[PDB]
């Protein structure tokens, strides 16, 4: 139905809900194929980074995780279904806390290091396909629910003004709890569109540039921390694409950043996190078909452009 990567989203003809045991058999098929793919992942591994206590313990939840969903026989009924989504949410809550658990363990192993890029590949790699199983798994259970305006989690009318209003709310009171104040963010462009569209890496892509945003804006007017500049944010609609422009005035990225800001672990800084805001935001949406580009204006501020596929035709 929906596509994404090699990923289907099934649109289910409800009915008598048979359209929920196609998509239980599918998730069933799918989800041991892409956790193998990590363990191989986790065995080619440098060694020495590899042995680490943490690193070794996400290893361990991923073979885990595949063996109970190898021993879950083949979905025959709505009994069987049913408790293949007791199986699933128990792996979506035990894997909760693993980018975490990943940062941790990589941020020691390359003080002990190997092959520059190897670990980048190694993150990207992970955590996509970590996002990739999520909306699959969150998907087939969200079609048991009847929430107005969605198909499983896929929201047929998404306003991407709204969603992004949302995440200002959450970003501004991180920003006014640590600083006392918050930019105000103004929105502009095609702030009326409405259309088809998954808001699940929106969710975590746009909270994270916020959060850059509004903190680059405080840490830069330090002597008025009550009068900042407002962020602004450009909506750009068209039928290939969701193009969402954050331009802040909050000094822009140094030269002497440019460079490091899209690797995982570098930071300047909690509120910022641990340095994995942007390199991840930017592996999710080139997953997803789409981009994230910066644009530095040294001793201005910065513009991030986020672009994000269409579902699977155009739209307005
Ligand atoms: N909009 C921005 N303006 C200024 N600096 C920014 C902006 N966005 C990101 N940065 C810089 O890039 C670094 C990397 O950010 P990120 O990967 O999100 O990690 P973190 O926020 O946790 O440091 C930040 O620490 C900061 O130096
Ligand atoms: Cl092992
Ligand atoms: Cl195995
Ligand atoms: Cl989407
Ligand atoms: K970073
Ligand atoms: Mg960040
Ligand atoms: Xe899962
Ligand atoms: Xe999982």
């Amino acid at each position: 139905v929906r596509l994404t990567p090699t990923m289907m989203l099934y649109s289910g003809r409800s009915q008598d809900g048979s359209h929920l045991l196609k998509s239980g058999r599918y998730l069933q098929q799918e989800l041991p194929v892409r956790i193998a793919h990590r363990i191989k992942g986790f065995r080619s591994l440098p060694f020495i980074i590899g042995c680490n206590p943490t690193i070794l313990h996400v290893h361990e939840l991923y073979i885990r995780a595949f063996q109970k969903l190898t021993d879950f026989p083949p979905i025959k009924d709505q009994a069987d279904e049913a408790q293949y989504c007791q199986l699933v949410r128990q792996l979506l809550d035990d894997h909760k806390d693993v980018v975490t658990l990943l940062a941790e363990g990589l941020r020691e192993s390359r003080k002990h290091i190997e092959d520059e890029k190897l670990v980048r590949y190694f993150l990207d790699k992970t955590l996509t396909s970590r996002l990739g199983i999520r909306m699959l798994a969150t998907h087939h259970l969200a079609l048991h629910e009847d929430k107005p305006d969605f198909v499983g989690i896929i929201c047929t009318r998404l306003s991407p003004k709204k969603i992004i209003e949302k995440w200002v709310d959450f970003a501004r009171r991180l920003c006014e709890h640590k600083y006392g104040n918050a930019p105000r963010v103004r929105i502009n462009g095609h702030v009326a569109a409405r259309f088809p569209f998954i808001p699940m890496p929106l969710d975590y892509i746009l909270p994270e540039l916020l959060k850059n945003a509004m903190r680059a804006t405080m840490e830069s007017h330090l002597d008025t921390p009550y009068n900042v500049p407002d962020v602004v944010i450009t909506i750009a609609n068209n039928d290939v694409d969701l193009i969402i422009r954050i331009s802040d005035r909050g000094g822009g990225i140094a030269h002497k950043d440019l460079d490091r800001v899209m690797d995982y672990h570098f930071t300047t800084a909690p509120m910022h996190g641990f340095g994995f805001g942007l390199p991840t935001s930017r592996a999710y949406a080139e997953y997803l078909g789409g981009s994230l580009q910066l644009q530095s204006l040294q001793g201005i501020g910065t513009d991030v452009y986020l672009r994000l596929r269409h579902i699977d035709g155009r739209e307005e």
